[PDB]
């Protein structure tokens, strides 16, 4: 029956009248020109490749000393007095209250411990990455008429003559990769595959965490001791911080640079300058009467967002149940997409039958001001569905 | 000389009857139909993408609540007379005998504290990726004759007139990632990069599992003390289990869903629905004298399992060594894997000579009934060889 | 304007006297022979791929027993006298002196615990993955005319009337991967995505290193208490070996063999023996006066490194600061490149101007002796820079 998922074209060989075939960097663009005889313009341009990754925002990680300070007044009771340290930003404490053998003199009493951080310093920006897209801007002008497109990676054109595909293992970074940014975007990231996320404790890279929400603080791992003159607390721990830990082994992980990066809320658009990333594009300008679109179909499709379920910033995603009407067409195998105002986030494939369909797509990223539309091409729903905001809390 | 480790073809293009060159989703089938003249039918059908995925099966992950009591008792030692807690699947146990000061009234002893987990609640199946498997079904018929066989991603079909290959970095999962379905598998799985294996405490992700063959419980890393009215045990250390941790920040990690999910004891079969995995299809019939078979080849291979070491169900896999006789050829380059009833995990690419050469194959999973045979194409073995069982323990 | 990135050419199928399309083993070799009518030889020779892999070199994994022992004398101070454990490679010590109820008869002192590593036997050594390059030498010989080059994945050659591509999602191994050769390198390694760098404890994978520099012994991140007949020490923490704890579940971690593997300070040369992992190769041997090689352009490039930055083996890498000078072309898109006396480690893609530009190219890899210089194709500047140190420091 009729289908649109392929994107591609068939051809009679000896009727093409050129074929372009290469490798090209993902940071270069190309442009070729020739006269077509009949003479006719043509031109095809490729630009740079875009990555566009769906990050979740983590803050600014911190950099501290570790401190501990003991507190012993003779007077009733613990919390009746309140020490220094209940001040920081993050401290953790242990009172040794009414036990002993232990009382220092003039006292016939509370020995307050303290562990707790200052000096602290932000020392970068972290973002974990939700799901990655790399697109290509691609124009095509034969005679008069012009057909520009954005291009994922692993997709082809297809315009009524000219078919370009695109090939490319590009995918250096990964989803659920951790990228730190120690200055402007400009300058440059770091990969963390390791990034304290269930189990943050204090020397665990991401250890100390500075949200919008307010602080994010690592728990100490380690045991309290009152040592027996006035009493010492004495603390058998980490106390060298994850920042410090890191930069003294710090070209140990993978870097990453970006040229002209812009960023949103939950998204981070660059252009990768690493020239050894390589696809492949191919193209066929065939102007017979047999070189036919595989993906022409007098199908129509109707939207209509049904329900929707899961949040919005998270690499598990919301599901979309959206409402396929299918007419013109006995059955019609298409994709259906998940995208808002800015763009698309997830798509399925479908056979869909005459009449109503039901159909769920999972999406992945998105921010709190997303409508979540049921797509098909370029034709969505007219209304849009909120998501769920995402989980992303320490216990603590 | 000869060699059939090239899938592929010689063509001439202008000798070319027809060419398809598209992108395909992964989730999507294709089918394409026309009338050769002379009229001869064609038909090419190809099937949605099987993702085959050598598991190793982790059990069940559990929920629980972490517990201490003290027992005070003033008889005489501590292990004669047992405690509560040690009914409980998981518990550890620290008994401070003989020591001091300490003593409450009416005692002139035993002081036992004991950490244990209950309200144990299973909250999903896990299972850890061993090796992954793109294929998709194709059929090929072109007049009378029909020709229909499962290609690997990255690899060509190839029969007497047409050529079909597939490329495609279609790679989310990779080996040794950890799958956790808190549903049935029709509802989806979550990845995840962090699980336990080698050390295991309460609240790392995976830190009760209910196996097979019994329980699996987490060391407890924290610190006893007793304090001193009858003494009271203190435990530093984590409180909350692995699973409440990641569920507090549940939405940081990436979902992947399955269509017809299909399940056996080391290996999970499933269609990803997700649309935006493309691969590229190019299909060319060619009925031309001059279109060669580059795989063709007049040379006979004789098997023969030699021996066998490693273990199934493994990502450091099992080596198979084969006997492999040569006739009616010279050299003849060529790949021997290693299969089972079911199907193969592995394959070495060989310059054989004529005569006998021995050839060592690296497979990776099976299981404990796979019988592997040294096999060519579609040419196994008579007999095969079971593999050793895999070390996955707990040191505990 | 002119541009060299575009690797590859643009063709009249029609004209086209030959053309190749299959999947290749990234282990195999390739062959093919025709005689051209006019008769005229030709010849195309594919080799095997070549994997290399810039790594760190981390030393020794170690395997030891745990100890703990006591040692309480009655003298005064604990510094005074020294311990046995303390001829061990490693030991961490904790010293109760002047402190209390806990004197053992004839003492009216010094309670010294100490825990250390004996038995230490090396286990295999570690390499953490910098970058990794899949190259693949292909040789053609049209006539009396032979090319041989060292081509890249997903790159293309091109020759006056031969354009051969490949395109391989060839990538098992990662970045900042860990690999473990429990044996000699021709016996294979173990993939291992946990491996301590920046918080290294006993039991960890990676614990006991031993390196160039000397020893590297974890921390013991476990609790001291002094029992009180002479008081005992004892020690709440992990007594298990990290190469204890993964030979216990050993099969659940990646193997991956090698073939013919050379190894030098910096940089591990290998094939891959997997038969699986294929690659899609295409050549077109066209003779029209129509074949245009993309890459032709009339420009010239005049090269000199301005300045270096960053460290020699390194995932992090260097910058290297290049001055391009342009001569012969309004302008010219191309690719500059950081290479050595050895090889290049990356490019980056850059639109000059005539006269002089500024060029900042990023390489990753190298070592101390490596003078890395800016290049073009095959032409590099005079003269070359050290780059730093890399920072690869526990912080103990
Ligand atoms: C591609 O990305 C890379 C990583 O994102 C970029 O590497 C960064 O390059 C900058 C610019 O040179 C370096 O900054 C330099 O730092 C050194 C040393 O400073 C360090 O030590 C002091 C003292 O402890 C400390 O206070 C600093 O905060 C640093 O930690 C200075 O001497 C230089 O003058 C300059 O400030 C970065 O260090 C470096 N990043 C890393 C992780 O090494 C690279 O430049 C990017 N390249 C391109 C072309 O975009
Ligand atoms: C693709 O895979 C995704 C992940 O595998 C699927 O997401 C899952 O979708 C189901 C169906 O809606 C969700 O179940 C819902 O859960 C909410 C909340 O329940 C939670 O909280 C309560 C109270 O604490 C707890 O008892 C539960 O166990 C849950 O933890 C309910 O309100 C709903 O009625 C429904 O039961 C899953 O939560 C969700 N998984 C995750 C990880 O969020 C997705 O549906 C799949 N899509 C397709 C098309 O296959
Ligand atoms: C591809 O790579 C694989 C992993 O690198 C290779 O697997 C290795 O194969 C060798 C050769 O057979 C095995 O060595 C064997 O070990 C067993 C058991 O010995 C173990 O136990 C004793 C006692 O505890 C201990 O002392 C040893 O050190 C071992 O830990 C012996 O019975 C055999 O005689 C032989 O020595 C390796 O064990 C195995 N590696 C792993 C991780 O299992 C594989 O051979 C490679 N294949 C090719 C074709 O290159």
């Amino acid at each position: 029956g009729w289908s649109d998922t392929a994107h591609g074209v068939g051809e009679i060989p000896m009727k093409t009248d050129l074929e372009l075939d290469f490798s090209l960097p993902s940071s270069s663009s190309y442009s070729y020109r020739r006269k077509l005889t009949n003479s006719i313009p043509f031109h095809f341009q490729m630009e740079k490749q875009v990555i566009h990754a769906e990050i979740q925002p983590l803050g600014h990680w911190m950099d501290a000393t570790f401190n501990i300070k003991t507190a012993f007044h003779c007077y009733g009771a613990c919390q009746k007095y309140s020490y220094p340290w209940q001040t920081s930003k993050c401290f953790f404490e242990k009172d040794y209250q009414y036990e002993t053998g232990c009382n220092p003199g003039d006292c016939p009493g509370c020995t307050a411990c303290g562990v707790y951080l200052d000096k602290l310093k932000s020392v970068g920006k972290a973002y974990k990455i939700i799901s990655l897209k790399y697109t290509r801007k691609v124009c095509i002008q034969l005679g008069t008429e012009q057909t520009c497109k954005h291009i994922d990676a692993n997709d082809c054109l297809v315009t009524p003559s000219v078919k370009v595909c695109i090939v490319g293992t590009v995918s250096k970074l990964q989803p659920s990769d951790t990228l730190l940014f120690l200055g402007p975007l400009e300058q440059g990231g770091i990969i963390l595959k390791q990034w304290c996320t269930t189990s943050c404790a204090f020397g665990d890279p991401g250890d100390i965490m500075s949200t919008p929400s307010g602080m994010r603080c690592p728990e100490h791992t380690g045991s309290f001791r009152k040592i027996c003159t006035t009493p010492v607390c004495e603390y058998q721990g980490n106390t060298i911080s994850g920042y410090k830990r890191m930069m003294a082994t710090k070209d140990s992980f993978q870097s990453f640079n970006l040229t002209e990066p812009h960023i949103t809320t939950n998204k981070l658009e660059w252009i990768d300058p690493d020239g050894n990333t390589r696809d492949h594009v191919n193209l066929v300008l065939n102007r017979d009467v047999s070189f036919q679109d595989l993906s022409d179909n007098p199908c129509k499709v109707d939207l209509h967002t049904q329900a929707i379920e899961g949040a919005w910033g998270s690499g598990v995603g919301f599901t979309l149940t959206c409402t396929v009407g299918l007419t013109e067409c006995p059955s019609f195998m298409t994709s259906i997409k998940a995208c808002d105002l800015a763009m698309c986030y997830g798509s399925t494939v479908t056979n869909l039958a005459r009449g109503s369909n039901t159909v769920k797509v999972v999406g992945k990223g998105g921010h709190s001001g997303s409508s979540f539309k049921c797509c098909h091409d370029t034709d969505c729903s007219s209304e849009g569905l909120l998501a769920s905001a995402p989980h992303l809390e320490r216990v603590t």
